């Protein structure tokens, strides 16, 4: 059994965002934690760990369709250096991957095989939630105010 | 068994309000929600469950009599797209409440239907914990201002 | 995140589909527990239920979407007055979704949103098998006799 | 260790009847719950389910014996429209069991195999206990009314 | 409600190869116990198993769609005298059924007909992780050798 | 058995550092308790009790090493009179700490003192964690603000 | 708090190799599952979270220190292609951290850097148990024969 080519090399270009992702966001929730805002740094962490289990799902795909699973290249990593150019980082990767995938299923589905479809189905589905999630963040650190807001990723007393 | 034809009339013009209620309430617990004051939302989304209650309570009185419950007729939605709005519009509905419940039920003991009266009257009750409840969400609204009351109406962190 | 307008359009008027049902399902469920179906009655509830959820899960999907949910408008109620009736008029309506969600799928999938598209063929299947049940009740209603058909949806005793 | 020819013939034929049955019993069952009939869908998918047992319990005995169990070869279905066809259709092949059976142990013993008679006895009382609940729910569509018995296969409410 | 004539004949086909694979399965995982390979049997149990679920799921679809199941109608069984024949040729069962799903599949859609659609997405999904394993276990012949592999097979001791 | 005495004399010196940072962090700890800042205060008594482990554990380390434990003296205590303040003042002790046993551990290293030296190792590594953690606090001062960041610091309602 | 700038070059160094055997492991055991040998593939499994947990370690202590975790530089990956060339490949990489390590301890106890001297030392420590773990694979690989080596790294049946 062997993969179409062009379903390969999209799977392993979202792998490749999958691993970006896994970095971005881990090294995000350590440096959220270590700003003091744990209560944050949780959701973040818990985050970084649906991109790994990402990762794994499609190096079984990979792998099923006699593929080799791109582990060794990198994407390019935004790191924020405050909570609000975090979260506009990690909004990026996410907005990369919709915009890879929307296209990338269509194709998976016209080449008949859909359960890559599916997979990559479920994938977008989950970085919409992220973004919805994100962008809201930024919607409140306006309505609340950045301090107030900020106020809110700390616990009681913080760290 | 039939109703009066006025006491009928009155029960039907209150479940349009209250078929009303549900969906105002409803809607602005999911718009909460999603602007990320998952706390309050909450809080919204029972008062809207509570309406469905009564809207259920009300048709079984409406068939009990003889009735033709009115599922179709729908009132004016107040949308706000603010807490501040939200709350102010939610106030506006419960006040008409009052305004036509409170004859309503001097009318309905003269008509000599004390379970719809008692109905009635249950509801008017309701409705004033409702706008006592609304009324004292403004005024903190004020007393702390604004963003800070908002703050309290997101979870650790936020959503 | 911004939804494609046409796609947002579809949701809600799928969303105005599941008001009317929701509402035209209860009254049926109603109206039968008043006529002493009392067992028929519990399972068209229960579809109220279902359209209860589908409405809050459009309405997820609309808000994710930066879309406008519509909870103003309703659709034309057909309320039955026989067990048969009723059947008939809930049929109906399921039909119509039929035909609006199954153009409609195509649709959201050229527009490249899947988690939409997913979202309808959900819905698509849920109402397929009620309208394999609703249509098994008439095939009954003519096996059976109307009269001992309608005995099975009676407790013992009676109500 | 090596059987009789016949005897293995015998089996592989008794084989070829359940193989039939299975599917004749299955499809019925699946059949009657689509009618709405659940209640008796369930006993006849039970009466699939002991056809399967017997195949592989006969398929078994074949295997000990260094028999090649016909897998490939089904004997002609007969699929009721009605529920009385389908109880009379389940009748025909039960009959065509006990016929060939009954000649086929005395055979078995002379033929000194009395594990395999053994199996076919057991096969034998099985089906006189299926045709006699067969036929007993015959004598009660006369008895009662068609559908009134039909109605005695119904859930309360329906499906 | 009343299914395409292309969905229900695709349908039907699948439903012929789900049957001659449950066949064709369960007589493998027999003829395994029966050589003493009873780790592996249990396995192939499972799988022909897993092919019975599968043929009930097209059952109950086709149902609905006001079809005909074909349980008449069967495939050409390959039995195999070895473990590998037997992997081999349940292999070739199972690459057939990708062939006629992938495009199928498309067909569905085409049609209109989501769930049919997403059925069969369900079992190509399934056929494919069995296709992984087979091919793997051969694969695993060869490296460890067929005896070897035999080995891990049966129990501590055999039967 | 007995202890170097440049050793002896570098847990000794310790030794007054953990007395005199027991009382100043027990009473910081029971200022902020006064102030209202509860929860804040039950954090800094930990830190209290840890000190006054490590006082315990040098003492018997000097037992052990034939030497004479000193409860006698005692470093100046910085109290302060806010909560930024006493996080300076609490740091301050650290970096004094950290000063003393960084040669200090060398030292020992040579003068072939393992056990002493690993004692101390593990004092540093736990006055790293709290340095850390009340740079942090500074931080969130600034970055909170010095009144939402004190808010953090109360229970809800205060004490 | 600021970290001796040599010895964060060396956290980062080291953190570059974790991050380097995290995929480097993970993908092998990803691999030796896939070829079936499920039960080393576990335990190969258990090796990556191992690095996955170096690597956290080591980003909290740059953290603590003001350095800057270098989560964007990946080394070579060297991809086994037999279970012999994975063990292999996966020791280059240990040794390369000894190479690495047993040095640069030493410096950090010369910078006096205690608390990171000793993450080190734990870290050689766990390296040294990984690489007599798999010396020892290869040697059993000599001893047994690579066939039989792979057959005890099966399940009963395999996968
Ligand atoms: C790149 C830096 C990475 C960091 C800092 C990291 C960190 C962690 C940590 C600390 C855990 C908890 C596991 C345990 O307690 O043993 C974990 C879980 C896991 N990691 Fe990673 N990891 C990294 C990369 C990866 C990659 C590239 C993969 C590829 C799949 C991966 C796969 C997993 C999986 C499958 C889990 C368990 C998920 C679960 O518990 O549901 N990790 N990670
Ligand atoms: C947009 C309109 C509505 C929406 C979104 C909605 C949504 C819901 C949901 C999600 C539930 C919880 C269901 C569960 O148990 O999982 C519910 C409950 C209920 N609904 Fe509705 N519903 C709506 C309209 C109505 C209407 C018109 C009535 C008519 C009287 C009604 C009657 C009820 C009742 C009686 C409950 C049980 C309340 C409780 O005890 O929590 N609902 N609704
Ligand atoms: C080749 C002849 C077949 C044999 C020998 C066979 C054998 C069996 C056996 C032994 C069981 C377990 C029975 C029990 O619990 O009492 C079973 C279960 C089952 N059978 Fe069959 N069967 C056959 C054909 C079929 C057919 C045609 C269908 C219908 C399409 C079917 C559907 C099922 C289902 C749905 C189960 C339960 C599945 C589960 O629990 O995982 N079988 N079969
Ligand atoms: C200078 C003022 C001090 C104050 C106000 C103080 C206060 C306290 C108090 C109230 C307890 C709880 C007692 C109990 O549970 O019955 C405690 C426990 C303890 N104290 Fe002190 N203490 C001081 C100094 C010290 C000193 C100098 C040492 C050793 C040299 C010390 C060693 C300990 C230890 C080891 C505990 C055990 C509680 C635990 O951590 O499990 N304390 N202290």
């Amino acid at each position: 059994m062997q993969g179409d080519p062009d379903v390969l090399r999209l799977l392993n270009e979202q792998l490749t965002s999958e691993l970006t992702a896994i970095n971005q966001y881990f090294l995000h929730s350590k440096m959220q934690d270590n700003w003091g805002f744990t209560e944050l740094a949780a959701h973040t962490r818990a985050e970084s760990f649906d991109e790994m289990r990402h990762a794994e799902e499609i190096t079984d795909r990979i792998l099923l369709l006699d593929g080799l699973p791109n582990y060794q290249r990198i994407g390019s990593l935004r790191i924020g250096q405050t909570l609000r150019e975090q979260f506009e980082a990690d909004l990026a990767i996410e907005y990369d991957v919709l915009n890879r995938l929307k296209p990338g299923i269509v194709m998976c589905r016209e080449k008949q095989d859909t359960t890559s479809a599916v997979l990559l189905e479920k994938i977008v589905a989950d970085e919409e939630e992220h973004i919805d999630y994100l962008e809201t963040q930024l919607e409140l650190m306006d309505k609340l105010g950045e301090e107030l807001y900020s106020a809110q990723c700390v616990s009681r007393p913080p760290t």
